[PDB]
C-alpha cells in the first residue's frame, strides 16, 4: 500500500561546482536512453534507471506492485551536510521544491519527505517552516549524524523543537558511513555499516533525551533500527550496568523508549521482521522498500503478507496503517 | 554448566615499558584488599576485583552460581597485535603459561583459551602449536581484525590451517573498535562497537572463503555474533545483488553458512536469544558470560533456563553440550 522509504532524484540540476564554487558534488548524466550516471567529480559510482527521476515511469511500476502512495525523498548522498551552509540550503531548496512539484502532479499517489542544511541549525529551522507551512510537506529525511554531531548535540534541539512544534515527523536515514579502510570491501558500509549507523542514531537520541525533551517527536529509522531490536538487551543492560557513562544526559533506560519511534520493515527475513514487530511494536513498523535500489524489497510487501503469524488487522498496519500515523495523515489516496 | 566465555588476568606481571622500550602496555595495581586497578601508562581504565586474577574465588563463585567448567581467556585488551612481533610473543608466553598453571592446579574446572601475536602469523603458528601440545589447550581467543587485516586477510590463512590440523578451536573476541571521536560517549565503543566489530568479522570469513577453504575448523564467534542473526537478511541479499563487490573470493551465499560457526549465547534478553537459536541453530549456541565484568550475565544460564520456548534437551546443549562439541572435549568433569 504504503512505502515509507522511497528515493527519487530531479530529473537534471546545474553543475554544482560551477553554482557554488568547490567541488564534491554529485551531478547525472543522461549517456543512454532509460539510465543515467550518477557522478562525483568525474568519476562514477553508480548507474540509475528511469524510475529514479521520471514518476510516469513509478506510476507505472507502483500499480503493478500494488503499492498506493511512495514517501518521495531524496538519495542521501545529497543531505551535503559537508558543504558550506549556504550552499546546502540552496540545494534543499532546489530539491524540496522538484519533489512538491511531483507531489502535486499525483497527490493521490506522493507525498514529500525534505532535505534540511542540518549543519546549521537556525536554517535548517526556516527550511522546515517552509517545507510544512508552503510546500505542504508531513516530513523531512535526516541523516544519523551531521558531520561530527550525533542525533544527540545540543546545537540539533532547536530543529526538533521546531519539528515536534510543526508536527514535522523525522525519517532517520544511515548515511557518511566509513567508504574506505576495512570497509572498502565486500560492500561493508552497505551490509554493516548502515545498521551500525541506525543503532548508533537510535542510541544517541535516546540517552541525549531527545524522545524525552520532545515527547511528541515523531521519529522514524531506517532498515528496522539497523542492530538495535536485537542488541536492545545489550544496550539496556550496560545503560544499568554503568549510569556514570550512559545516564549522565538522560536518566531513562533505553527500554523505555521502547514504541516511542517507528522503524521501517526493511530486514528481508521472516524472523528478523518478527522480532522487530516483537520488539519495537505492531503499531510502529513501517513497510519500506528503499525504491528503486537493487538492495531493497523487490516485490513490496510480499514479506509481510507471507508472515502466517499476523492477522489481517496487523498486516494492513505495517503496510499502511502505521504509515498514516507515523506521518499525521488520514486515509484521502484511494 | 560450561562457561565458555570468560577473562582472567596474572596477578602480577613485569612492567611492559621498561621490558620492550615503549608505553602503550596495560598494566594490573592492587591499591586495596580485594580490588586492584587497571593502568594504561598511569591512567586507570577501570577497577577489578579479586575474581579477575584468584582462582580460588573463581571457584567459590562458580560453586555458588552452578558453573562446572570455566573456559578461561586473557583480557582482549592484552591481545598486543600492534606491538612488535618478538614483543607479543613474548607477552602470549607470559599470559599463555600463568594460563596453564591455573588450569593444572583445578584440571576440572577450567580449560585455558591462549592468546597468539596474530601481527605475526609464523610466531602465531609456533606459539599456538606450544599452546596444544605443551600447555594442553583446546584452543585460543583471537580479536575480530588484526591492524588492517580482517579474518579473511591470507596473511591470516597459516592460522587458520594449522588450527584444523592441531584441532585447535578459535574463540573470535571483538577488540579494538573505535574509541574516540563519535564513539567516545554512553560507552558506545563496548555497547555498539563490539557487536558491530563481531559482524565484521563473520562477514569476512564467510566472504573470504575461510570456512570453504578449512571446513573443519571450529570457531565461535562472541556476544551471539554481534547484529549478524538479525541482519543476515540484509547480508544474504546484498551478496545476491552484488556479486562484483562480494562474490570474488567465494561464491557461496553467506546463508549457507548458518551451522558451519558458533556464537555465544550472551545476548541479555529473552527474544534475542530465541532468535539467535532460530539463525544460528540449537546445537551452534554455547553459554558464555563474559566473567567478571558487569556487562556480562551475572548469574550463568538463568536467561537460558527461563525459556519455556526451549526443551531440556536443548538447553542442556546451550548449557554445556554445545561448548563440548565446539572445544572438542569429553565429559572428563564428573
Ligand atoms: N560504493 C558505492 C555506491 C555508491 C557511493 C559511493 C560514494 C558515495 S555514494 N552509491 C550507490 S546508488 C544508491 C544509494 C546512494 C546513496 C545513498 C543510498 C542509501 C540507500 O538507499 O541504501 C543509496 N551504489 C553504490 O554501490
Ligand atoms: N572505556 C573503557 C573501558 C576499558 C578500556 C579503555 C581502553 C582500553 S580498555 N576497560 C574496561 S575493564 C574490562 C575489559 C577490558 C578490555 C576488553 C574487554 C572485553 C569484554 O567485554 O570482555 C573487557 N572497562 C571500560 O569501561
Ligand atoms: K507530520
Ligand atoms: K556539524
Ligand atoms: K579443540
Ligand atoms: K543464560
Ligand atoms: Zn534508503
Ligand atoms: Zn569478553
Amino acid at each position: 500500500k504504503i512505502d515509507i522509504h522511497s528515493h527519487i532524484l530531479p530529473k537534471e540540476w546545474p553543475d554544482l561546482k560551477k553554482r557554488f564554487g568547490y567541488g564534491g558534488w554529485v551531478q547525472l548524466q543522461h549517456h543512454s536512453k532509460g539510465e543515467a550516471k550518477l557522478l562525483k567529480d568525474g568519476k562514477v559510482f553508480r548507474v540509475v534507471r528511469e524510475n529514479c527521476w521520471d514518476p510516469e515511469v513509478r506510476i507505472r511500476e507502483m500499480d503493478q506492485k500494488g503499492v498506493t502512495v511512495q514517501a518521495l525523498s531524496t538519495v542521501p548522498v545529497m543531505f551535503s551536510y559537508w558543504a558550506k551552509p549556504e550552499d546546502t540550503l540552496n540545494l534543499c531548496q532546489l530539491l524540496n521544491n522538484d519533489l512538491a512539484s511531483t507531489v502535486v502532479s499525483y497527490p493521490r499517489r506522493f507525498v514529500g519527505l525534505g532535505t534540511l542544511p542540518m549543519q546549521a541549525p537556525e536554517l535548517a529551522v526556516k527550511e522546515m517552516e517552509r517545507c510544512v507551512k508552503e510546500l505542504g510537506f508531513p516530513g523531512v529525511q535526516i541523516g544519523t549524524h551531521v558531520n561530527e554531531w550525533d542525533l544527540n548535540a545540543q546545537e540539533l534541539f532547536p530543529v526538533y523543537a521546531a519539528a515536534e512544534r510543526l508536527k514535522c515527523s523525522l525519517f532517520v536515514h544511515p548515511w557518511d558511513m566509513q567508504m574506505d579502510g576495512r570497509m572498502a570491501k565486500y560492500w561493508l558500509p552497505w551490509l554493516v555499516g548502515m545498521p551500525a549507523e541506525t543503532t548508533i542514531a537510535i542510541c544517541s537520541m535516546i540517552m541525549g533525551g531527545v524522545f524525552e525533551k520532545f515527547p511528541k517527536l515523531k521519529v522514524c529509522f531506517a532498515h528496522g533500527g539497523g542492530a538495535f531490536p536485537f542488541t536492545v538487551g545489550r544496550i539496556s543492560h550496560g545503560f544499568s550496568m554503568r549510569p556514570d557513562l550512559c545516564a549522565q544526559d538522560n536518566p531513562m533506560n533505553p527500554k523505555k523508549y521502547l514504541g516511542s519511534f517507528y522503524t521501517d520493515a526493511l530486514v528481508h527475513d521472516p524472523l528478523s521482521l518478527k522480532l522487530l514487530t516483537d520488539v519495537i511494536g505492531k503499531d510502529k513498523v513501517i513497510l519500506g522498500t528503499d525504491y528503486p535500489f537493487p538492495l531493497g524489497e523487490l516485490e513490496p510487501g510480499k514479506l509481510i503478507e507471507s508472515m502466517e503469524e499476523f492477522d489481517e488487522e496487523t498486516k494492513n498496519k505495517l503496510k499502511a496503517g502505521n504509515a498514516l500515523a507515523f506521518l499525521g495523515l488520514e486515509r484521502k489516496q484511494f
